[PDB]
């Protein structure tokens, strides 16, 4: 990797050829794109992180990172991202999705479950899937999956002058970890998973988990709010789920699920049903935007909703000249290809009905009989990965932070992931999604700890 200087630190750029498909590794290549902040002190050698999604930018991840890095950590490591394969600079970038059309689908209430509603739905699924096929071509849909890009993490190993690796990896990075993991064991000085996904898990049972985490942050956030003034959702908590559904409830036309009715905004859009959700969905990520959400909802009371609109672009990733990263593009493809997908129209179906159970500030209306099939189970790319317990006996003792009520990825995934690993489990007392390098000194404090001196917490380190 020649390196050059970043066109917000001491940073390097650099590039990394791969080649797309490792069976045929004179053939059509990627180059992953790097950004390296270099060590204040004794280098020990470099910190390579993954931020998740999957489709997010690990280089812009490690920008952030840096800000909130120990004294002790940027004094020992080089920290370094990189784009995944397919991922925001790293070329060829997945694209599927137009700006308008991205625009287009989120205007849709996407709430109409009838025959009609789910034919619709996943017309534009094919659609897109056709659009994928389209602008990237059916070998480099192959090959972007976590399988992949655990190779990558050794070419960068090596490319970085590393004999073992050290890793940091949140959420979907604890796939590309437990993965990489798996085959290469002996590669790996150290690694933290924050915020686990557990390879052995039901995608379904796994979907219904999320489900119930993210009502459990709705819980916690409502109960929160309700004891400060003038709450959006009231001062009964046991009644925020209704009260939350007079407020986004009539952004749907009540004779007709398909007409959207906008709240109010600056932006043109307006806010429909969709993005509300979205909006939702975000600010429970991290109690950092209960005010957001407190807000956002507080609009609604009015027939507003610029907040909801703007949480919902940070998790669309739509910037405010309306231009959308790749990240929800890619996170799709590379989907896709990690696990075989659910085609059985029945345990769709099932799934939905328990969903609205579970879930009910994110349902609408009444169970219809019917649910839409996941853009998945219309990719035409086979899974180049499988469900399987994590299995790496030779692996060096690595620590999986799970927080106690994290909605993206719940605590108990955590726990497996763990197990499965034979490593140790730091719980985090929180209603948040990852906490590693976040503010809390406490778990940056095991976290260098482990990260130097390759120490790892007592059994039943809480923080």
């Amino acid at each position: 990797v020649e390196w050059t200087p970043c066109r917000p630190g001491g940073a390097l750029c650099g590039k990394l050829a791969v080649p797309v498909d490792y069976d045929r590794p004179d053939g059509d290549v990627a180059a992953l794109a790097l950004i390296r902040f270099p060590a204040t002190g004794d280098k020990i050698g470099s910190l390579v992180i993954n931020p998740g999604g999957p489709g997010e930018s690990g280089i812009e991840a490690a920008l952030g990172v840096f800000q909130t890095l120990p004294k002790r950590v940027h004094e020992r490591f080089d920290l370094v991202g990189f784009d995944p394969r397919g991922v925001a600079s790293s070329r060829p970038a997945i694209w599927c999705n137009s700006d308008a059309d991205n625009d287009r689908l989120r205007a849709e209430p996407q709430v109409d479950y009838s025959r009609e509603g789910v034919a619709h739905i996943e017309n534009e699924t094919k659609q897109f899937v056709g659009r994928c096929v389209d602008k990237m071509g059916k070998n480099f849909l192959a090959h972007v999956g976590t399988v992949n890009v655990a190779k990558d993490l050794d070419a960068i190993r090596a490319a970085l002058g590393d004999d073992k690796l050290t890793y940091l990896g949140y959420s979907y990075g604890t796939r590309i970890g437990s993965a990489y993991a798996e085959e290469f064991p002996q590669r790996v000085r150290a690694m933290i998973l924050d915020g686990a996904v557990d390879p052995n898990a039901d995608p379904i049972e796994a979907e219904l988990r999320q489900a119930k985490g993210f009502q459990d942050a709705f819980n916690n956030y409502a109960a929160d709010c309700a004891k400060n003034a003038g709450c959006p959702l009231g001062a009964d908590p046991a009644k925020a789920v209704e009260v939350y559904h007079s407020l986004v409830d009539p952004l749907v036309d009540p004779d007709n699920p398909r007409i959207s009715r906008p709240a109010r905004t600056k932006d043109p859009r307006g806010l429909s049903y969709s993005d509300a959700i979205v909006g939702t969905i975000m600010a429970l990520y991290s109690p950092n935007l209960w005010q957001h959400l407190t807000d956002g909802l507080s609009e609604l009371v009015d027939n507003r909703g610029d907040t909801l609109l703007a949480l919902a672009d940070m998790y669309m990733r739509r910037d405010s000249h309306g231009r959308y990263n790749n990240s929800g593009d890619a996170r799709v493809a590379i989907n896709c290809v990690d696990q075989p997908p659910v085609t059985d129209r029945d345990k769709v179906i099932d799934e939905d009905r328990r969903a609205r159970e579970i879930a009910p500030f994110m349902s609408y209306g009444k169970f219809t009989g019917d649910a839409p099939l996941g853009t998945c189970a219309f990719w035409p790319v086979p899974p180049t990965s499988q469900p399987h317990a994590v299995s790496a006996p030779g692996l060096v003792p690595t620590v999986v932070v799970s927080t106690t009520h994290d909605p993206a990825t719940p605590y108990k995934a955590g726990v497996d992931l763990a197990n499965q690993l034979r490593g140790s489990l730091l719980t985090f007392d929180g209603t948040q999604h990852t906490v590693v390098f976040q503010g809390d000194s406490c778990i940056d404090e095991y976290v260098t700890a482990y990260l130097i001196g390759g120490t790892t917490p007592p059994s039943g380190a809480k923080c």
